[PDB]
């Protein structure tokens, strides 16, 4: 689970699970 913003990705994992 990454959540990209216009390209801009971020990974908000869930400590350690991405």
């Amino acid at each position: 689970r990454c959540v990209c913003r216009r390209g801009v990705c971020r990974c908000v994992c869930r400590r350690g699970v991405c």
